[PDB]
DNA sequence: GTTGGATGGTAGT
DNA sequence: CTAACGCTACCATCCAAC
């Protein structure tokens, strides 16, 4: 079983560099402007030149401009990037039909019926890098291993414009030596909990009672870590089915005034329903980000599908419910559809 | 004692 | 207005309904 994972380099910024080669070789920062005030919002990504200065995905645009004033700041055009992504995804498709698209910029290929071993895998990975570079002028990072998790870990180790194989012996070693925090799915919270039990490496999970481990971090997370640690994790490549779709927007200013909020909510509904496109949801949730950035939410599941008209009516009821049961001012408002038929 | 919908926490973006 | 997008996925906990 061999899995080939491709993850495009500084994707949004790189697309813009391809669309405008004069940008190449300079700091570039792609931004999600919230509309709230001048330069309100956060950064989607930035190129490696910008990262040298601390500018990276997630930080506030005002933090970016503070530490890197003279960079080029462009707004995010997701649709433009999505078009390039789909074209690349189809190139990937001509090397393997067995493909898992995980984000706008990455995908997992099962290549066990195309290559004999890790060498031929690596050569395929160089072939794939070349093709994407010729056809779209995008550089990507390939990670090859016996499974999805390790293909992703391998890519992470080789980022910008690399390629890396983690073969079976290195898996054994990484199960022993890789800091547990560096395992996909273990964030800050879960890392702390694993330190309190003195569990620092994947191998440390095989020397602890299942029941004691599941109590601390949860059943699913325990079964995941133990499975990895046993060298048994083997989730296969499967087409991803979108489970939920929605839209959230930042308001020009905080409010508890229904008539002031409604317009934003109704925009979120229209654009959500456009993104649904054929799908019929049975569950709707209204999501509100309060003045102190806490996320609160009210929803409802129907026994049948939700029509646009019901989405308008219920979302208003749900938003009324949030205002009734929570006293803080609202700052962002959104909606989310799930349980598709 | 067991389902699953409502709500929220954690993760990776 | 004065920092903190916009998104998706998965799972834990609560607690009325079984
Ligand atoms: N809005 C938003 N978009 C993000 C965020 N993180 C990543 N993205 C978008 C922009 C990225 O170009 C694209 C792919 O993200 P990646 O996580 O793979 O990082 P990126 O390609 O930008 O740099 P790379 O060398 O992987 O690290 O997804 C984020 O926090 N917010
Ligand atoms: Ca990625
Ligand atoms: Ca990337
Ligand atoms: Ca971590």
């Amino acid at each position: 079983g061999i899995v080939l994972f491709v993850d495009f380099d500084y994707f949004y910024a790189q697309v813009e560099e391809v669309l405008n080669p004069s940008l190449k070789g300079k700091p570039v920062v792609v931004c999600v402007f919230s509309g709230r005030f001048e330069d309100s919002g956060a950064v989607a990504t930035a190129n490696y030149e910008a990262r040298k200065f601390g500018v990276k995905a997630g930080i506030p645009i005002v933090e970016a401009k503070k530490i890197l004033p003279n960079a080029v700041y462009l707004p995010m055009r997701k649709e433009v990037y999505q078009q390039v992504s789909s074209r690349i995804m189809n190139l990937l498709r001509e090397y393997s039909e067995k493909i898992e698209i995980a984000s706008i910029d990455e995908a997992y290929l099962d290549i066990s019926d195309k290559v004999r071993d890790y060498r031929e895998a690596y050569n395929l990975g160089l072939e794939i890098k070349n093709k994407i570079l010729e056809k779209e002028k995008i550089t990507v990072t390939v990670g090859i291993s016996k499974n999805k998790v390790f293909a992703k870990i391998a890519a992470d180790m080789a980022k910008p414009n690399g390629i890396k194989v983690i073969d079976d012996e290195e898996v054994k070693r990484l199960i022993r030596e890789l800091d547990i925090a560096d395992v996909p799915g273990i964030g800050n919270i879960t890392a702390e909990k694993l330190k309190k039990l003195g569990i620092n490496k994947l191998v440390d999970t095989l020397s602890i009672e299942f029941d004691k481990l599941k109590g601390m971090i949860g059943e699913a997370k325990a079964k995941y870590l133990i499975s990895l640690a046993r060298d048994e994790y083997n989730e296969p490549i499967r087409t991803r089915v979108r489970k939920s779709i929605g839209r959230i927007v930042t308001m020009k200013r905080n409010s508890r005034n229904l008539e002031e909020i409604k317009p934003y909510l109704f925009r979120a509904i229209e654009e959500s329903y456009y993104k649904l496109d054929k799908r019929i949801p049975k569950a709707i949730h209204v999501v509100a980000v309060t003045e102190d950035l806490d996320i609160v939410s009210r929803g409802r599941t129907f026994p049948h599908g939700i029509s646009k008209e019901t989405a308008y009516s219920e979302s208003v009821k749900l938003l009324q419910k949030i205002l009734e049961e929570d006293e803080r001012k609202i700052r962002r408002i959104g909606v989310r559809f799930s349980k598709f038929i």
